[PDB]
């Protein structure tokens, strides 16, 4: 209205406003120390409060984009520190705003953030809670300058909950450390998913995006009508396109506007939105993105009527193909919330191929008559992969599951580096955890969401140490072919066992006192190495060498002459194994 800064202040509230302003500057002034940022926040906050007191006070009618840039431009070492960024200040708005968007830093070469000791954290949290929370807010934002600010704030609030609860329990570290572990992983996945969505919008184009969204929205809002779903999809395409361009306030406005539309139209969308639609602006859109699926309408027709039997299949289709294809997607997805989106895209692509062929025939009905038979194999390939894999995760536990993967994937592509093999296999294990805990109906969606980041991370690592043609092929396959391509790779039978290195298999009882995390990685590294030298070992025959180590490392670790037990029985464990494999 009259004062944008006043409006935002009154809507977010002071606490939220302060945290968001800190995030906003942190992501642009990535090198300025925490103290300089607290300074800007307080200066910006004092000015806001003057505009809340009196909306027509001086400078209160300036745009928030204008006020943000001005404040960026008053930083004294701007030219010194950020170089080219300072030349943005020589421009008029809106070219100045656009100039700042281009000069952030994806890789600020800052040191790794080190998790202090539990008691060092709980005493810092008790002493100056705000200073403690906000510094960590600063450190994350400057390292993820593209992370959507409100989402980062919601994480911060969770961090607060964990420290509040655990810094008072008997075993602090037992309470706090799994929580820190979950939050970090979930924040890393959210960050990768955000950048991957924008990368996918450019790589694959707007058609692919609309197809994906139709399917997803139809699963979540099965009672909505096609036209309403398609109207939602049109807007979300704008929103994602704006957000990916990078301007935080424009992204926030577009998201907030969509949430308002949806909340003013719950009757046409979903019966599960009531609670989200009571929450304050800051949380509404995030709440909606996570709402559970509506119950689908009872007693829906077979898709056969409108898509196989009807006389006007080919006539309906040729009039507007993507509309007709999107109605198919809509009708299939609403009945199938248990499917992955990509599966639904494979079915729609199958239907599209058949109509392209058969609508040219003299008797289209005769040609496309058996099109639904073509769906059965596509549906069962990923259901079988889920059922089977999730049986093993229920049958081994995370760690042993992880070990089974290491063997499988090293045997498949034994040229991949050991750290990549280890990182990715461990992550795949964690996909098991997040997803096999869900009932059938939620399995394929869960696996799809997390696989997409895990497999992407594997591909990104792979572009930079390319050892395998077959891996490269799957990383540059189509959207729908990527995961099936991975699943299809055969064991490398034409491989050459890796040269033996005595040191690689040598443990120096360093092992008995390491964190369990490190003990796992070390065991897992060697397991990979084991398989890299002896690729031809058999299931039951490997379990042999593995169970030698099982007992070995246990007896040479019980306090005593550790040092030479790992020197003696070790050369004894190496030698027995080479001849046995
Ligand atoms: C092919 C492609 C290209 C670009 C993007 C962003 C894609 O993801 C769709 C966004 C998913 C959405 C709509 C946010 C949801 O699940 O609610 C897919
Ligand atoms: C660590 C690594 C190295 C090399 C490859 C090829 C990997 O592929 C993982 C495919 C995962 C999936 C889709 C669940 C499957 O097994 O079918 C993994
Ligand atoms: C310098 C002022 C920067 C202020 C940025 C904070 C406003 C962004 C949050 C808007 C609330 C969330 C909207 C939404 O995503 O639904
Ligand atoms: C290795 C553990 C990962 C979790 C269990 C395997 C999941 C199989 C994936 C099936 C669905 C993938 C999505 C798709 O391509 O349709």
């Amino acid at each position: 209205h009259k004062s944008e800064v006043a409006h935002r202040f009154k809507d977010l509230g002071e606490e939220n406003f302060k945290a968001l302003v800190l995030i906003a500057f942190a992501q642009y002034l990535q090198q300025c120390p925490f103290e300089d940022h607290v300074k800007l926040v307080n200066e910006v906050t004092e000015f806001a409060k003057t505009c809340v007191a009196d909306e027509s006070a001086e400078n209160c009618d300036k745009s928030l984009h204008t006020l943000f840039g001005d404040k960026l431009c008053t930083v004294a070492t701007l030219r010194e520190t950020y170089g080219e960024m300072a030349d943005c200040c020589a421009k008029q708005e809106p070219e100045r705003n656009e100039c700042f968007l281009q000069h952030k830093d994806d890789n600020p070469n800052l040191p790794r953030l080190v998790r202090p000791e539990v008691d060092v954290m709980c005493t810092a949290f008790h002493d100056n809670e705000e200073t403690f929370l906000k510094k960590y807010l600063y450190e994350i934002a400057r390292r993820h300058p593209y992370f959507y600010a409100p989402e980062l704030l919601f994480f911060a609030k969770r961090y607060k909950a964990a420290f509040t609860e655990c810094c008072q329990a008997a075993d602090k570290a037992a309470c706090l450390l799994p929580k820190l572990d979950e939050l970090r992983d979930e924040g890393k996945a959210s960050s990768a998913k955000q950048r991957l969505k924008c990368a996918s919008l450019q790589k694959f184009g707007e058609r692919a995006f609309k197809a994906w969204a139709v399917a997803r929205l139809s699963q979540r809002f099965p009672k909505a009508e096609f036209a309403e779903v398609s109207k939602l999809v049109t807007d979300l395409t704008k929103v994602h396109t704006e957000c990916c361009h990078g301007d935080l306030l424009e992204c926030a406005d577009d998201r907030a506007d969509l949430a308002k539309y949806i909340c003013e139209n719950q009757d046409s969308i979903s019966s599960k939105l009531k609670e989200c639609c009571e929450k304050p602006l800051l949380e509404k859109s995030h709440c909606i993105a996570e709402v559970e699926n509506d119950e689908m309408p009872a007693d829906l027709p077979s898709l056969a009527a409108d898509f196989v039997e009807s006389k006007d299949v080919c006539k309906n289709y040729a009039e507007a193909k993507d509309v007709f294809l999107g109605m198919f997607l809509y009708e299939y997805a609403r009945r199938h919330p248990d499917y992955s989106v990509v599966l639904l895209l494979r079915l729609a692509k199958t239907y599209e191929t058949t109509l392209e062929k058969c609508c040219a025939a003299a008797d289209p009905h005769e040609c496309y008559a058996k099109v639904f038979d073509e769906f059965k194999p596509l549906v069962e390939e990923p259901q079988n992969l889920i059922k089977q894999n999730c049986e093993l995760f229920e049958q081994l536990g995370e760690y042993k599951f992880q070990n089974a993967l290491l063997v499988r994937y090293t045997k498949k592509v034994p040229q991949v580096s050991t750290p990549t093999l280890v990182e990715v296999s461990r992550n795949l294990g964690k996909v098991g955890s997040k997803c096999c805990k869900h009932p059938e109906a939620k399995r394929m969606p869960c696996a799809e969401d997390y696989l997409s980041v895990v497999l992407n991370q594997l591909c990104v690592l792979h572009e930079k140490t390319p050892v395998s043609d077959r891996v490269t092929k799957c990383c540059t396959e189509s959207l729908v072919n990527r995961r099936p391509c991975f699943s299809a790779l055969e064991v490398d039978e034409t491989y050459v066992p890796k040269e033996f290195n005595a040191e690689t298999f040598t443990f120096h009882a360093d092992i008995c006192t390491l964190s369990e995390k490190e003990r796992q990685i070390k065991k897992q590294t060697a397991l990979v190495e084991l398989v890299k030298h002896k690729p031809k070992a058999t299931k039951e025959q490997l379990k042999a060498v593995m169970d030698d180590f099982a007992a070995f490392v246990e007896k040479c670790c019980k306090a005593d002459d550790k040092e030479t037990c790992f020197a003696e029985e070790g050369k004894k464990l190496v030698a027995a194994s080479q001849a046995a494999l």
